[PDB]
């Protein structure tokens, strides 16, 4: 029955998720249309994934406009929830996402992807970027220079696109 499974993917990634004093949060996926993304893939049991939580806060302390998005690799629900509250990042929901991983040729973690309005990469290493202080006016001048074409998304959602096309 194709209805049953295409209405799933003209729901898929209806939420992400967050933490605010602790409380689980969520946000409809419709407030990401038309911004700058930064794809965040991250477990909590990577040494250097924790550490690299610096260089993101500094990096959306100059960038607020473009929305960091955790992608989790964590082992358990328990230690997802504790690395959200403690980032404080929006997050997809807790769930096998290799299939991202492939589709970008995603080798080690962390990673970080600098994705356009309209789902191209604008950035495709952007761990190495922003891990010294240097590359911030660069980066304002090549958002500021991105000329956005339109695109239409298959069910006119733009996370299936992303993340499974």
């Amino acid at each position: 029955d194709k209805t049953a499974e295409y209405e799933k993917y003209a729901n898929y990634m209806n939420y992400l998720y967050y933490y605010q004093n602790n409380e689980l949060k969520k946000i409809d996926s419709s407030y990401f249309k038309d911004k700058y993304l930064g794809l965040f893939f991250g477990a909590s049991w990577c040494k250097y994934c924790v550490t690299f939580i610096d260089s993101l806060n500094i990096f959306k302390k100059n960038f607020p406009n473009v929305e960091i998005i955790y992608i989790p690799f964590d082992r358990t629900y328990q230690e997802y929830q504790s690395f959200l509250k403690n980032t404080n990042f929006y997050a997809l929901p807790f769930d096998n996402y290799l299939y991202i991983c492939k589709k970008y040729q995603i080798k080690n973690l962390p990673s970080f992807m600098l994705i356009t309005p309209n789902n191209n990469i604008l950035v495709k290493d952007a761990a190495q970027l922003i891990k010294t202080d240097e590359y911030i006016n660069n980066l304002k001048s090549l958002i500021k220079n991105y000329i956005i074409h339109p695109k239409t998304f298959q069910f006119n959602n733009r996370f299936f696109d992303l993340f499974r096309n």
